[PDB]
């Protein structure tokens, strides 16, 4: 009577998810590194339905030619041989010694150059496999210390970087877009688009706007302490949710990367409710880390839970928008009315409307309940599963 | 051989700031309503340049269109006496309890329209009074649970909203722009466009985005445990900072609304150091209060306060730059670099050109320090007054 | 088939929780004040076993000797006619302004005394009306300001003050105990005392630490970011857990007071395994407040709500702990070797032995996996009702 | 006319610190491997007084008895040409994959053996060279989930592994004493004692608690936004500030280990002023990481700056505390009513006092001001140097 997910879920997981290592500040790998073809199985007989890559995940960073052929095609063979897709796929510009004040806003020009043009070969390799967008998450961009850094300089040499990625693709005729990644901070302290709302805004500085979105991680978001699924609506209103990076995290502390359900449960349901009630048809992709203390038979267990944990979720969240009793409370708390314009008769008929100022009685307005508390214990019941 | 400031640094306080009466969520005021007259007189003689108000600051609720008359002519009279201005002005849409679900994003409609009605009638005020710039802080755009307000519905509300009041100024034919205010929560769970990202972000959804700006706060901005200077300068780059709101903040808890230069002072001297190195020329704008442990004469001390540290720190600032030893470092730290365009040269040179991936030694590149830390601590050093 | 509490569940509330008027830090009240007989009849309805007061809750500030009569003798009738019982009391000393700098630590030695004289007041009502604890919260006790409080004086007052309470009771032969409640800030800047490690460490500094426990609430830790669960583990590991408070808190932030089950939702679960595993059997008190966005009818709805999912909670723990899997899952992440003495043979014997160190091979050990992450999804499970 | 440190200032550097080859969760070292014997010359040219080490910094894990030898030899003639002491030592339980659940609380029973074999070669060692405290930073006790601890079972393992270390060292009849390092979290979701009330609290139930203090450490009690002086200060009060780790951290967020004086400065001159008042003589000991982006130089020019920014604020706050203006308001502030006793005449002495209640004017003491704020502008004057 379960909750197995399947290849239509649109489930993905990224080659550096399961395959980490453990190592953290202050201790070793525990666990044998994963090679690519085994992860691609092994997620897929869990019922994923793709993988997403780093550059360096798949070819190890000072490959050679012929080598990376040896990569991609054994890569192939593993995606032939168990119908995976690879709906997205990134750069690493943050691990190599090079990146230690950045890629793309490098302080160093050349460091910068090279950025791009790493970044560049793999937006090919990338088409190639078939993604349809392609990650940027410059966790180097930002500071410790504030001379370091002049960041309107910053942000110019940021749009420069992805103007020219933009006008590349376009020159190629490829048919990918961007999806820019916010963190606030870590492993820098502090790093430059540090949320969705700072992310959004920059993109409208950009040459081709419309080739780029943004992909908001769960734990990012809320290492800031704000509402996620109140960011995921901000970009859904805006048209930019082009991806999106599920897992947990528990408060503002150091960007834990747990399983999606764990961290924060209700913000978990809330968002489940959000992809789910606005249609959002992109991968369900899972950016999580199996904590250190596994073993690979923990790690397939992590990875299955996080699968498991969106579908309850989904299952709750339909049950809640589907009762009669909770469409009615919605009512009482005038969910309808937020709907409906404020103003659609327009600015002259508002001023000149008397029920809207001069006889307008704030004393029994100031009076009427909104009903929130009883609609937010039926979404509770419905959650927890105990409606009655 | 001190800091005295004066009206041309352009110092102004807002009536409730010196007028807070300290009434806090868990206690009574401690301190007596100031007349507003009083107020401006005790500011001028500090050498402050001017005031701003919420409505319900100069004219209290419920007020007949002949108390109007008596309270404004009153406090033009005070503002004729002193040479004082009103550069900014505001609406309270937060403290009647009819607005406790919102202003323009309540979900009663009827709400929603008064809000409007009252903030109409105070841009024609502050016109009259002669503000250029016109605060919203939308406190109460909010909630505590997640089925209480669709975020999506209440973004288009809010548009609805500052659409209409754009059109209202420009039929007006009136030279004021709008800021908008960003806060992440308090007094609701989470508010909407909770940082200076989200700010800017939707601003570019209005009808007409160049009347619509922000008036960042240090505090708000540091409740999310962000880089206020770093938010401060994407606001730069976007041409978008019209205002800005000065005081301080110890961390992530409860709004402190401090006095300047209290709380984070480092993020404070690097403030002052872009603001006067941008040339930002709009008012240095203090929403503090004076704790309430203070009386009277705590308060103008501690409004004094505000103005001696901006003038301190913008001495150590000039100091810092201006020094040749410091120009070096930030040479040796490349800051130089980060101006210059990464690929002027073009897309398709940056792709021929074999410096840039085939031909990098990325080892070396790897290996140049990047000198920050010598750098703040000369930057520490000109900040305490210590440089030897 | 539902979750009815009874007055045997033991839960209370105080007369200040849904009696909160929904004045905020920016509005208000949006409820009129409620009689302390009405607030009593109400709860008991609702299946409430008990209530707790302030003593201003109770009888106004000022109020006469005659009219504390009054007020006590009303409030005894109602607590006849509802087989409702008072387990716990507590004192008012921070909304008076007369206690803007503290109570037991204010700088104003005249203070200190009229703190602890009104404090004395109350015990003895407390006693009178059958409580067992005596709460105090210290929420005036700190500073905004580091030259303001000299913290090593301001713990010498307060365990002077603590002292006294002590010797007081004792020589009335009272059978009473105090809960010291901890919280981080709000609304002084930072507050004394700021967790529950730090409370029970200032206890054991006491003249007779036997009378003085910890009341700790949910939210309040989780300001400072902290496990409650932890938390309330090393009190009752101390023997020092009186009394505890109960509601949510959505992270870092103001503190919210929001109704038990809202928040931190896993934190909630594990709190109640917790109390139940370790036979908690004082009163189960809920210190929350009904939004202000809600009239009488959502007041009474979120105080229900606090006792239905405590039973939820307590429902869902029970079945995890019972749950054959689990206690299987349990012993393989070796949860019962962590309940058996380290080294019970000795240091001798451990030094000794060659199996310990020499032979000890420490590469098998750090091979084996924890299974931490199948354990926690089968408590997912279990909490969300979707075993299987 | 500078402020150049000198072995009689104490300062102290932990082998790891200047060590710090800047891997992080997100990528590789920037710098090459120090020997400790540079470290150590390198140190006492810039006028540290000792240094501290890890076991696993000195010693490689798996060295054999014959390699230990030669690495302490080599250790000791450094220190014999320096002149630098080694005045405090620790234990390395993080590192090793076999301690990814814990040392002295590991599930695993015979890997908690080992932690505690390791521990007691090291206390050898420590004596050996002259340490006089001996440090425990259990970075890895603690859990990512509630179901993997116990936590009253893992306080019971750690309890049992403190008294058995307090019985070797009584045994052996060693001089050395135990300083308990807390931190809230990182690398674990949560780790066990996260602040210094937490250990203090721990300690008092051990069986000699005369041999524990507590080592707090500048960035730890701040991830939980806690007031680091505070707890300094009521470590102080209990006599147990045996040790202390000095560094810098910008709020809540990942364990920044900045240089001494970075992060949040006023908080580094209250503390400063606080060691100085109480007359702390222990060790001034920098935990701190040189960020990845530096050179060997920048490096020691990091570590210089640890030392320079102490003594800069040593030098402000003696300035402050002397100046017979700060003096002067202290008494304004009735700091010196503080350091009184409330009730020296005694319980029932204060019970007869009306004028400490019926007779007790509450508003006139209300309307006393604290004057805090001209008091904490005369600190700011003080710490920028900008007294006038």
């Amino acid at each position: 009577m379960n909750y197995q997910p399947t290849p239509e879920d649109r489930f993905t997981f990224g080659l550096w998810t399961v395959g980490w290592q453990g190592r953290d500040p202050f201790g070793d790998a525990t666990r044998r590194a994963l090679d690519p073809v085994e992860s691609v199985r092994r997620l897929a007989e869990l019922g994923a339905h793709g993988v997403t890559f780093h550059d360096d995940d798949l070819i190890p960073f000072g490959s050679s030619d012929s080598e990376r052929e040896e990569h991609v095609k054994r890569f192939r063979q593993a995606l032939d041989d168990t119908g995976m897709k690879v709906p997205m796929a990134t750069t690493n510009l943050f691990t190599h010694p090079v990146f230690k004040d950045g890629g793309f806003t490098a302080n160093d020009r050349d460091v910068r150059r090279y950025a791009l043009r790493k970044t560049i070969r793999n937006i090919d390799l990338a088409v190639e496999l078939g993604a349809e967008t392609y990650v940027a998450w410059g966790g180097r961009e930002g500071a410790e210390s504030g001379g370091a850094k002049d960041v309107r300089d910053a942000l110019d040499r940021m749009k420069e970087a992805f103007d020219l990625l933009g006008e590349y693709v376009t020159s190629q005729g490829y048919d990918i877009r961007f999806a820019i990644e916010p963190k606030p901070n870590e492993p820098r302290g502090d790093i430059l688009l540090p949320t969705v709302g700072h992310a959004l805004a920059f993109i409208e500085r950009l040459e081709r706007p419309e080739l780029y979105g943004v992909n908001p991680e769960v734990g990012h978001e809320q290492m800031a302490g704000l509402n996620f699924p109140h960011g995921i609506a901000q970009a859904l209103w805006a048209g930019k949710l082009f991806h999106i990076d599920l897992n947990g995290q528990n408060g503002i502390k150091y960007d834990q990367d747990l399983r999606f359900g764990a961290g924060d449960l209700r913000a978990a349901f809330w968002l489940v409710d959000l992809l789910e009630s606005a249609g959002y048809s992109g991968p369900r992709h899972f950016d999580f880390k199996p904590p250190r203390t596994e073993d690979f038979d923990g790690v397939w267990a992590s990875a299955a839970g996080c699968m498991r944990n969106y579908l309850i979720l989904k299952e709750r969240a339909a049950a809640f928008r589907a009762d009669p009793e909770v469409q009615e409370a919605l009512r009482a708390s005038r969910l309808d009315e937020l709907a409906r314009p404020t103003a659609a008769d327009g600015l002259q008929a508002l001023l000149d409307d008397r029920s809207a100022f001069e006889e307008f009685d704030v004393d029994a307005a100031a009076a009427r309940g909104m009903a929130f508390e009883r609609l937010d214990q039926l979404a509770m019941d419905h959650l927890l599963g105990a409606r009655g």
